[PDB]
RNA sequence: CGGGAUGUCACG
DNA sequence: CGTGACATCCCG
RNA sequence: CGGGAUGUCACG
DNA sequence: CGTGACATCCCG
């Protein structure tokens, strides 16, 4: 192959798409859009429990990404968009290093403010909730810039770029969920693929509304998820063997109020929570009350 | 090590960005846009000569591309865009197999009809012209989807997708040119990078108007070109060492008329080629007349 | 050179 | 329906 | 849980 | 102008 040797004289162009691995999540970086292409993580009940704190971590450029192709906090702040992490920080309570690697900008995309801490947040919580029914949960997340047909019939992909480095703002976010009940069972695996628009949503629509077939998502994203997964074998819809239903307004508001006290140093903060709970029309469940009287010390 | 085996248990997702080598070019395919991301080729005096013929070739899907992520002629035909090859067929006249592999849709992007046959064609000509003065030249070509600033300040990337498979139509096309004078000399290498918009362009714009720096291109494209090339050494702007001058209207149409002499199958057809030249206020060069007189006499015998 | 419109025969 | 190879013609 | 606005000290 | 680790305060 002498002809091939001259062709490679100076080397092929580099795309920087090789898989980058961290202490509890891997990803492939898109050097052109300056966002991750896909982010893989494994969740177990053992991992979502720990002492790693979320406010001792800062969003910073991944020092493994060439600064030329890296994004920076200056691109997000005040751009009208938020820094949305794909590998959730909450999935790494067990390790402080793992949680800190979640805050590398290689793992975050521009995300609607309401969608981030709202609907998408609830999807991230449901993933952690599956750990109580499945010993192993694999999740794959990433951005999407999807087309949209217009009056004259033709389809146009259109997406915003923000900051000096032009970080691509996706029109949708995808999340594939693969769950197996036990390490020693051979139940069919539970699989679910979902595509959510990058915008405020609310509580009306059920997560089933956003479900799509795996092979479809693979077509719109140009990826092949879980190659080693024997597709000839029997695989079942995650939503037929589970709930696929996020927290309602009352549950979500209470969960936040329950977790807000854990970081409430002062007694004044606890007062506001109740005043806000009363302003919310909710009826404080006894669980929150048990975690209310213990922290009044 | 064990907390990783559980991650890889079902494997990482596949991107399909690995290089795919062929007879005279390589490329990395973009499975999401159904177009090549970059296409690398090497050309020389010997490779741009031969008996390989376009008209005995066909556009069709690269068989090494999963049909799921592949483009098909149905996506292009009737979409309002042409099939533009990044690795030119004219750069592989020496091998019938090599030329055939440039018609794989893995080497094709939706390209404006006028652009494909006009300005971009003339750029591919200038690359073949460099083989007269450089023994080896490398070319990287691919598509781009660049942003645009609205009046209100927002920057928007927009591009049409065509066909059922949503093949992306780039806003611009890029080309990186690297030429070394000789394998035994150590004259500084010459490099030029260019970004042309995917629309009709005439004969007034000079190639240097679309020239950019290698850094600027790598930032736009998210690629790094020619990694093993030492960037601290002495590298020259190709448009200073060479001409970066595309053919004007007269010599461009003249070149086409000469290439059409070979395909002339009747004396009357061959004379029509010359009448069109004269109607265009172009006087053929002595090379055309020799070629014209030759093909003429060749066609008179068997008639 | 770069793109297109067509026909015919053979065979899966 | 597709696969090949031979051919005719058009445009810039 | 998920995102933002501010401070004091320390070092390069 | 860049790296680490303390702190209080807003919002859904
Ligand atoms: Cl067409
Ligand atoms: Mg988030
Ligand atoms: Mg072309």
């Amino acid at each position: 192959s002498a002809e091939k040797a001259v062709l490679e004289q100076f080397g092929f162009p580099l795309t920087g798409t090789e898989a980058r691995c961290y202490t509890n999540h891997a990803l492939s970086y898109d050097q052109a859009k300056r966002v991750p292409r896909w982010v893989l993580e494994h969740i177990s009940k053992s991992k979502i429990m720990g002492d790693a704190d979320r406010k001792h971590c800062k969003f910073k450029p991944d020092p493994n990404i060439p600064p030329t192709f890296s994004a920076f906090n200056e691109d997000y702040v005040g751009s009208g968009w938020s820094r949305g992490a794909m590998a959730p920080a909450g999935n790494n309570k067990f390790s402080s290093k793992a949680m800190a690697e979640t805050f590398y900008l290689s793992n975050i995309v521009p995300q609607d403010f309401d969608n981030n801490s709202g609907y998408w947040n609830r999807i991230e919580m449901y993933c952690r909730e599956l750990t109580e029914r499945f010993e192993d949960v694999w999740v794959v997340s990433g951005p999407l810039t999807l087309p949209q047909t217009r009056g004259d019939g033709k389809k146009i992909v259109s997406y915003q770029v923000i900051g000096e480095d032009n970080v691509a703002v996706p029109s949708h976010l995808y999340k594939v969920i693969l769950a197996r009940r036990s390490s020693v069972s051979t139940e069919p695996l539970a699989l679910g693929a979902f595509v959510v628009p990058n915008e405020a949503i609310g509580f009306q629509p059920q997560l089933t509304e956003f479900q799509v077939s795996l092979q479809d998502l693979e077509k719109l994203s140009g990826l092949v998820f879980f190659p080693h997964l024997d597709r000839t074998s029997d695989i079942r819809n995650i939503c037929s063997v589970d709930t696929c239903k996020l927290l309602d307004f009352q549950e979500f508001t209470l969960y936040l109020s329950t977790r807000k006290i854990e970081g409430a140093r002062s007694v004044l903060r606890l007062e506001k929570i109740m005043e806000n709970l009363k302003n919310a029309e909710i009826e404080p469940d006894d669980y929150f009350m048990s975690r209310y009287e213990k922290k009044l010390e």
